[PDB]
C-alpha cells in the first residue's frame, strides 16, 4: 500500500541509475549471455534505464531479473513488463539476504539505494557473491545526504518549542551505519571476498515541487518522532509537524513551487575472482 509514496520517490531515484550501469562496466562486458538481476528494484527504475541504455543491443543477448520483498512493488514491475513488452524481463518476490537463485549464473547484480535496509547486510553480500558467475559483478548505492531532510528541519523549527531533530550524520545512521561512507561500504564488500572493490560518492542537482517534498516528508515523520522525540514531545507536537512544513515551503518556495535540491549516494562495485 505504500506504493503511493514510491512513485513520488522513484522520481529521485531515476537520476542516480545511469551512473550505476556506468559503474558496473555492463556496457562493456565481454561475458556471455548477460544475466542481469536488479536486486531490491522498488518501481524497477534500474530496469527502467537498463532497457534504455541496451536498447541497441540484441535483446535476446541478455536478461533480466527484477527482486524485491515487497509483494506490491514486484507487482507494479511486473505490469510494467507486461506494458511496456519486456520479453526477456521477469520479477519475483524476493529477500536481497537469501535469494535462492542459483549458483555463480548472473554476469551483473544491481543494487540501487537498498543496502541500508538490509538487517543483515553481510549475508546479503555473501548471497550475491555466490549467485554472481567469475568475474561477475555487483554494483550497489546508498544514500549519504538527502536534502529533504534540511527543509523539514527548518520547518521544525518555527514550531513554538525547542523540538529534537537529526543531523544528516544521525539520521543516515539509524539503521545500518556507516553505508553512508565510501570507505566503510568498500572494507564490507572487500571482508565479504569481492575482489577489485571500487568506492566513490556521486551528487545530482535536481529540483523538486513544494508538493513531492511534502510527500516524502510525510511518511518519515512517525519514524523521525518515534527515535528523537519523547513520548511527551511525540503526543503534544506530532500533529504539528506536517502543518508547519507545508506552511515553510509555500513561504519559502511558492514563488515558483520548486526546490531546489542536491542529493548525493555512495557507489561502489566490487567482482567475484577469475
Ligand atoms: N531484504 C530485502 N530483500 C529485497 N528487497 C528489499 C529488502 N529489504 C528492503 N527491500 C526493498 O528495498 C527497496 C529500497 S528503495 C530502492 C528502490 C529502487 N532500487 C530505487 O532505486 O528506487 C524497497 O523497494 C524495499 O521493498
Amino acid at each position: 500500500g505504500i506504493l503511493e509514496t514510491y512513485m513520488i520517490a522513484e522520481k529521485i531515484t531515476r537520476y542516480f541509475t545511469r551512473d550505476l550501469i556506468e559503474l558496473s562496466g555492463l556496457l562493456e562486458s565481454e561475458l556471455s549471455p548477460l544475466k542481469l538481476l536488479d536486486l531490491a528494484c522498488g518501481t524497477g527504475v534500474v530496469s527502467e534505464r537498463l532497457h534504455e541504455m541496451l536498447a541497441s543491443k540484441a535483446p535476446a543477448s541478455w536478461e533480466l531479473i527484477c527482486g524485491d520483498i515487497s509483494a506490491e512493488l514486484t507487482g507494479h514491475v511486473k505490469r510494467k513488463i507486461i506494458e511496456e513488452g519486456w520479453t526477456n524481463s521477469s520479477a519475483r518476490v524476493m529477500d536481497a539476504q537469501n535469494t535462492e537463485l542459483a549458483t555463480a549464473e548472473l554476469t551483473h547484480v544491481f543494487a540501487a539505494l537498498a543496502w541500508t535496509s538490509f538487517p543483515d547486510t553481510y549475508a546479503a553480500l555473501k548471497d550475491s557473491l555466490r549467485i554472481l558467475r567469475p568475474g561477475g559483478t555487483l554494483t550497489i548505492s546508498t544514500w549519504q545526504k538527502t536534502e529533504w531532510l534540511g527543509v523539514l528541519e527548518a520547518a521544525v523549527k518555527t514550531i513554538p518549542t525547542r523540538l529534537p531533530f537529526p543531523t544528516t550524520k544521525e539520521f543516515m545512521s539509524c539503521m545500518n551505519p556507516g553505508w553512508d561512507d565510501e570507505n566503510y561500504v568498500r572494507g564490507r564488500l572487500e571482508e565479504a571476498g569481492f575482489v577489485h572493490v571500487y568506492s566513490t560518492t556521486i551528487s545530482k542537482e535536481f529540483q523538486i515541487s513544494t508538493a513531492d517534498l511534502y510527500k516524502i516528508a510525510a511518511p518519515v515523520i512517525p519514524i523521525i518522532v518515534s527515535k528523537w522525540w519523547t513520548t511527551e514531545q511525540k503526543e503534544a507536537h506530532e500533529h504539528e509537524i506536517l502543518p508547519a512544513l507545508a506552511k515553510h515551503l509555500e513561504a519559502t518556495y511558492g514563488e515558483t513551487g520548486l526546490v531546489p535540491q542536491k542529493w548525493t549516494a555512495v557507489f561502489a562495485k566490487g567482482e567475484k575472482e577469475k
